[PDB]
C-alpha cells in the first residue's frame, strides 16, 4: 500500500527497538538503534526515535504517519528541526526513523530546570539540573525563531507551535518537531470550507480561531505563546483562565502578562507578536534579527 521511496528506504534487519520514549506529545515513539544510518559514520549503530503505530491506531493514524513522513521529506534539513533519518515502508509496520533527543521535550526539560518549590518542578534522575541563565533561554528562544524561519521560508505552517512540540537534544539544541497538523501553502492563506477544530485554543491566533485562516503571521502568533512558555520555564499559558472563557477575552483584548524572567524588550518582541491584525506582527526573519541583537549583548 506504500510506494518504495529507495532515497529513503532502511533496512529492518539493520534497526534494533528498545524502550517506549514516553507517548502524548508525538504519538507511540520507541528508542532504537539503526546500523548505518547515519551516512557520515556509516560502520557505527546510532541511536534513533522511531514512530510507529499502536495496536490500536486507527486507520487516519495511518495516514497522518504517511503525511507527517512526506512533510518532513520535503521540509528539508536543518538544525534546529527534527531532522527525518530513515524510513521502513515495505514488508512489515510503517517505522519512521527520526533523529534522538535525549533531553525530552521542552516544556519538561524546562519545568526540570526550575527553582525547586515552584510547580512542577523535579530533579531527573533525582539529581538537580543546573538552572537556565538568561542567556539560554534567548538562546533556546533564537534557535526556535530560526526554525520557524526556515519553515516559513519552505512555504509551509505548523500550526501547533508549542514547548510540548520541541525536541532538546544532548547538546542543548532546540528542534522544532510533531509536524501533524503541519501544511504546505502558497502565498495566500490557507482555507478550507470544511472547519475541523484540532488546534489547541491557548496557542491559535485569533484570526485562526474567529475566521478560520492560517498565515505565517499565525504561527508568529504561536512563537509569543512560546516565548511566554520559555519565559516562564514551561508555565501554562493563561494561568486560572479555563480554555471556554479564553474565546470571549481574545475578542475583549486579552494579553497575558509579562513573565518575571523576561526583560521589557523581549516582552514587547512577545506583545507584538501577539498583534490583532496578523500584517502587524513581526516576521520570523525580524524576529531572528531582533534575538540575534539581544542574544549578542548577553
Ligand atoms: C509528550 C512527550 C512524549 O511523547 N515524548 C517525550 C519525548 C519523547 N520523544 N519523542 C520524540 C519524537 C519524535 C518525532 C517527532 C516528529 O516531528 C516531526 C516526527 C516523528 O515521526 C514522524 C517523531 C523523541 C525524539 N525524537 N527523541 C527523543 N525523545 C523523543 C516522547
Amino acid at each position: 500500500e506504500l510506494p518504495e521511496d529507495p532515497k529513503w528506504e532502511f533496512p529492518r534487519d539493520k534497526l534494533t527497538l528498545g524502550k517506549p520514549l514516553g507517548e502524548g506529545c508525538f504519538g507511540q515513539v520507541v528508542m532504537a538503534e539503526a546500523v548505518g544510518i547515519d551516512k557520515d559514520k556509516p560502520k557505527e549503530a546510532v541511536t534513533v526515535a522511531v514512530k510507529m503505530l499502536k495496536d490500536d491506531a486507527t486507520e487516519k493514524d495511518l495516514s497522518d504517519l504517511v503525511s507527517e513522513m512526506e512533510m518532513m521529506k520535503m521540509i528539508g534539513k536543518h538544525k534546529n528541526i527534527i531532522d527525518l533519518l530513515g524510513a521502513c515502508t515495505q514488508d512489515g509496520p510503517l517505522y519512521v526513523i527520526v533523529e534522538y533527543a535525549s533531553k525530552g521535550n521542552l516544556r519538561e526539560y524546562l519545568r526540570a530546570r526550575r527553582p525547586p518549590g515552584m510547580e512542577y518542578s523535579y530533579d531527573i534522575n533525582r539529581v538537580p539540573e543546573e538552572q537556565m541563565t538568561f542567556k539560554d533561554l534567548v538562546s533556546c528562544t533564537y534557535q526556535l525563531a530560526r526554525g520557524m524561519e526556515y519553515l516559513a521560508s519552505q512555504k509551509c505552517i505548523h500550526r501547533d507551535l508549542a514547548a510540548r512540540n520541541v525536541l532538546v537534544t544532548e547538546n542543548n539544541v532546540m528542534k522544532i518537531a510533531d509536524f501533524g497538523l503541519a501544511r504546505v501553502i502558497n502565498n495566500i492563506d490557507y482555507y478550507k470550507k470544511t472547519t475541523n477544530g484540532r488546534l489547541p485554543v491557548k496557542w491559535m491566533a485569533p484570526e485562526a480561531l474567529f475566521d478560520r485562516v492560517y498565515t505565517h503571521q499565525s504561527d508568529v502568533w504561536s512563537f509569543g505563546v512560546l516565548m511566554w512558555e520559555i519565559f516562564t520555564l514551561g508555565g501554562s499559558p493563561y494561568p486560572g483562565i479555563p480554555v471556554e472563557e479564553l474565546f470571549k477575552l481574545l475578542k475583549e483584548g486579552h494579553r497575558m502578562d509579562k513573565p518575571a524572567n523576561c526583560t521589557n524588550e523581549l516582552y514587547m518582541m512577545m506583545r507584538d507578536c501577539w498583534h490583532a491584525v496578523p500584517s502587524q506582527r513581526p516576521t520570523f526573519k525580524q524576529l531572528v534579527e531582533d534575538l540575534d541583537r539581544i542574544l549578542t549583548l548577553t
